[PDB]
């Protein structure tokens, strides 16, 4: 215990990049590089059974992963509706893959539940877009809600934190009427800009109005903003709402380099609303996410294995399998674009206020 569980197992990684380049070797290769590993009880992941997936998605939607994933993206006339498509693949092993993640994150919260420790690791999921019956933007299975539902066997309140680029809107629309479930996104928010979700207004409904929290955020933002805004909103969020359990989605596709070419953020900004949420000491499942540089993706993960276990890298990326994709300089410390941060910090600050406003109405 006090010692941090790490998903892993190497049938479990071969599945994840079975499909979408191999890149949950890469994340592993590297922290298993840093010796990160030994300093973690490394736990193999269960599959998810039919129930446990259907706890969330309808049955409808999980037949139709099977069929799909036995034969292929033919021409089947259910796929449309289902959400497969060029966001989202049809393909071969597309059940498995899924049934893979949602165990992988199940078991994380069920050492959580368990208490075999008070931080439970899964890089691999994160998969937010998902919808109880539908596809999006690469997630077949919504395995954070998944793991949500299941830590609720035994916590009260959950609060789900999403830092990926993207909103978390799978998962917010899963809890959107309840106040058991707390959700606090923060993403890009601009016009075109998928899912299209999200707004500063999006607030919950019914039983969970105010539940949701999002926070809408302009291209070229830095580490020093967005700890800014994250800390402010997360410090308001655990006095008004009090989790007593913690979900935290992590893409990196945020970061500087990444393909999305929006945020302008390095690990150690994200590690730094890592260890904010780490020192309130509530059982926390870590779930990966978007993150596109591959080398890039890896060298933030294992950075915040790193600040997860309170450890101290060395700046030189150790030699191993998937070396030469660690850059020129071949460094763990990523540097921000020369781009500019048009986020007006007039804005921000209506944002701030307006969600502080909003969480005054919640009281436990
Ligand atoms: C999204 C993108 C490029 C964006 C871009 O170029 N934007 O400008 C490329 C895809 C093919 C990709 O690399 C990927 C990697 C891992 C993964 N999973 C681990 C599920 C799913 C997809
Ligand atoms: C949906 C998404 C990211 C989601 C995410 O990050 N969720 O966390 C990115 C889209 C816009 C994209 O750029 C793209 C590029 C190539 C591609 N194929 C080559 C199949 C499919 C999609
Ligand atoms: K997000
Ligand atoms: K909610
Ligand atoms: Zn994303």
């Amino acid at each position: 215990s006090l010692v941090p569980v790490y998903i892993y197992s190497p049938e479990y990684v071969s599945m994840c990049d079975s499909l979408i380049p191999k890149r949950a070797s890469m994340v592993h290769s590297l922290i298993e590089a840093y010796a990160l590993h030994k300093q973690m009880r490394i736990v193999k992941p269960k599959v998810a059974s039919m129930e446990e997936m259907a706890t969330f998605h309808t049955d409808a939607y999980l037949q139709h992963l099977q069929k799909v994933s036995q034969e292929g993206d033919d021409d089947h006339p259910d796929s449309i509706e289902y959400g497969l498509g060029y966001d989202c693949p049809a393909t071969e092993g597309i059940f498995d893959y899924a049934a893979a993640i949602g165990g992988a994150t199940i078991t994380a919260a069920q050492c959580l539940i368990d208490g075999m420790c008070k931080v439970a690791i899964n890089w691999s999921g994160g998969w937010h877009h998902a919808k109880k019956d539908e596809a999006s933007g690469f997630c077949y299975l919504n395995d954070a809600v998944l793991g949500i539902l299941r830590l609720r066997r035994k916590f009260e309140r959950i609060l789900y934190v999403d830092l990926d680029l993207h909103h978390g809107d799978g998962v917010e629309d899963a809890f959107s009427f309840t106040s058991k479930v707390m959700t606090v996104s923060l993403h890009k928010f601009s016009p075109g800009f998928f899912p299209g979700t999200g707004d500063v207004s999006d607030v919950g409904l019914g039983k969970g109005r105010y539940y949701s929290v999002n926070v809408p955020i302009q291209d070229g933002i830095q580490d020093e903003k967005y700890y800014q805004i994250c800390e402010s909103v997360l410090k308001e969020v655990y006095q008004a709402f009090n989790p007593k359990a913690v979900v935290l989605q992590l893409g990196a596709d945020t970061i500087a380099g990444d393909p999305m070419c929006s945020f302008n953020m390095t690990p150690v900004g994200i590690g730094k609303c890592l260890k904010y949420i780490l020192q309130w000491q509530l059982a926390t499942l870590i779930l990966g996410g978007g993150g596109y540089n591959l080398a890039n993706t890896a060298r933030c993960w294992t950075y915040l294995t790193g600040v997860i276990l309170g450890k101290t890298l060395s700046s030189e990326i150790p030699d191993h399998e998937f070396f030469t994709a660690y850059g020129p300089d071949y460094v763990l410390e990523i540097t921000p674009s020369c781009r500019p941060d048009r986020n007006e910090p007039h804005r921000i600050q209506q944002i701030l206020n307006y969600i502080k406003g909003n969480l005054k109405h919640v009281v436990i």
